[PDB]
């Protein structure tokens, strides 16, 4: 069991990555929240916004960890009625809730502006499309073809935490470091490891 954050920013592909390379956060999924519509897709939409679903170790990282990271990844001091980008936090519980509230409250006492970033109850989430699923990983051809063969398949990988944490890696939110850490908690054998390692390290150059 783990706990779980929804937020939305924008185009998912970033939230993706950047929170996929945070200690604590176990598996990310990119989909869709925040409309009144069933199962919507990328270009039949509703009025749901792009979201990221966070699936998080409550022992290792907060709620208000996550918060501090979203309000760091945009700044979103404009009012939009573009439902598909606009800032949002979908909260689970009522402690989310007040957390969320008050540290909205302090971004807008500490910087002098309003934030427009609404705080709503999560209703559904819906998994976007597969290919949005960790985007710049699944487009770095060799080295997701590589990892999701040890994984199992797309849906294994997707899943998985090194997924999380390569993905972020390949768009930069990740030390090469940091990552070969996170590769030695899989505990692959030798081979795979130092295969993956190659192409990772091939990536850095």
């Amino acid at each position: 069991k783990l706990s779980i954050a929804v937020f939305a920013l924008g185009c998912f592909w970033g939230p993706d990555a950047q929170f996929g390379s945070i200690k604590g956060v176990v598996s990310t999924r990119v989909g869709y929240a925040g409309g009144t519509t069933n199962n919507p897709s990328y270009y039949n939409l509703g009025d749901h916004s792009e979201s990221i679903e966070i699936q998080y170790d409550a022992n290792v990282i907060t709620y208000g960890e996550l918060l501090n990271i979203f309000w760091n990844l945009h700044n979103p001091v404009y009012e939009t009625t573009n439902r598909q980008y606009m800032s949002r936090i979908f909260y689970l519980d009522d402690g989310q809730k007040s957390e969320a509230l008050e540290m909205k409250r302090q971004i807008e006492a500490a910087n002098g502006e309003k934030i427009y970033t609404e705080i709503v109850p999560l209703e559904n989430f819906y998994l976007a499309e597969g290919y949005h699923q960790k985007y710049y990983l699944q487009n770095t051809t060799k080295l997701y073809q590589t990892l999701k063969a040890i994984y199992g398949g797309f849906g294994n990988l997707v899943r998985s935490t090194l997924a999380a944490r390569m993905n972020g890696y390949i768009a930069g939110n990740l030390s090469i470091a940091s990552l070969k850490e996170e590769m030695d908690l899989v505990e692959l054998p030798e081979d795979q490891y130092e295969k993956v390692l190659s192409i990772v390290e091939e990536i850095k150059l």
